[PDB]
């Protein structure tokens, strides 16, 4: 194991490791009884899946909804405002599936996919040595791609926030903060997650398959 693959290896457990124990630091948190004030308006309006015959709400969803505030840093500050904006939004059935493709399919997925990553290569830690270098860097780079994507949520999210608070029309035109949501996060945009997390985990996949 030389010098290159011998800190690509540590970096690649580093950052695996990282993101596993935000996930169980975060965890035991707890949340609030009102999900940080996203409960009346969100949580208890959608299903996490089609077969349920619970809403999101549910005590059974504690860990998806864990995943949806570690995909905003656990920062309680930035939910209570995205929240309570979204929230808005929300009480209009025409509206409330973009506030759940939003958080489920964009802040949900990008962080489920980070930890569903970092789950897969610690499972085989003990064999990396076995991969070659191009393999090891694509691992590697992989968390660099899925940074992205999170710094682009934390981004649109703040800007959410800060755009809301500068101006009064966003808190009274309820259908101008719908198109100011939509135009950051477009059906492009979704695709475009949605296809980088598919061939990111099937790549990962492939290069652990023979150190199983």
């Amino acid at each position: 194991v030389d010098p290159e693959a011998k800190e690509l290896i540590q970096k690649i457990l580093d950052r695996s490791e990282d993101i596993v124990q935000i996930s169980e630091i975060d965890s035991n948190k707890g949340e609030p009884n009102d999900q940080f004030g996203m409960k009346a308006e969100i949580f208890s309006k959608i299903f996490f899946n089609a077969n349920s015959m619970v809403h999101f709400d549910d005590n059974e969803y504690l860990n998806e909804r864990r995943i949806l505030y570690t995909s905003l840093n656990f920062n309680e500050g930035v939910i209570l405002n995205l929240g309570t904006i979204l929230s808005k939004l929300s009480q209009h059935s025409n509206y409330r599936s973009l506030v759940k493709e939003t958080l489920i399919n964009r802040g949900f997925s990008i962080q489920l996919a980070m930890e569903e990553i970092s789950l897969k290569i610690l499972n085989v830690k003990d064999k990396l040595h076995h991969l070659n270098k191009p393999n090891l860097k694509t691992l590697y780079y992989d968390f660099d791609k899925l940074k992205t994507l999170k710094e682009k949520w934390l981004k649109d999210v703040d800007d959410i926030i800060k755009e809301y608070n500068a101006n009064p029309e966003l808190r009274t035109n309820i259908s101008k903060l719908h198109d100011n949501v939509e135009l950051k996060n477009s059906k492009a945009q979704f695709a475009d997650i949605h296809n980088l997390i598919l061939n990111l985990i099937n790549t990962t996949t492939n290069i652990l398959a023979p150190i199983q």
